[PDB]
């Protein structure tokens, strides 16, 4: 699934990222902007084998199993192709995690070199939320 922008500021806002760990809806939007352009099916190969999965490209590395990363965690306890489901939530619930794990939004580069301080809130501009 493709989310529009608003669509997926209102499943985020549904599934209660919208400020969660103090993060507002814009940088949960923006980060799935760069990481996934909104698209529930990215797939990208990192360059230690590991993968990342979904609208977050959450990393096999720590926190899906996908069977193929050696010496990797399933610490958000999911195969890592239900990160791939037009539903959000396995990816919300994990998000969660990843966010909770000391670093916040940091965890994301992505949010760090195109979000982390910009005008997030473009991101939710316009959205009946
Ligand atoms: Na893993």
């Amino acid at each position: 699934k493709v989310f529009g922008r608003c669509e997926l500021a209102a499943a985020m806002k549904r599934h209660g990222l919208d400020n969660y760990r103090g993060y507002s809806l814009g940088n949960w939007v923006c980060a799935a902007k760069f990481e996934s352009n909104f698209n529930t099916q990215a797939t990208n190969r990192n360059t230690d084998g590991s993968t990342d999965y979904g609208i977050l490209q959450i990393n096999s590395r720590w926190w899906c199993n996908d069977g193929r990363t050696p010496g990797s965690r399933n610490l958000c306890n999911i195969p890592c192709s239900a990160l791939l489901s037009s539903d959000i939530t396995a990816s919300v619930n994990c998000a969660k995690k990843i966010v909770s794990d000391g670093n916040g939004m940091n965890a994301w580069v992505a949010w760090r070199n195109r979000c982390k301080g910009t005008d997030v809130q473009a991101w939710i501009r316009g959205c009946r939320l």
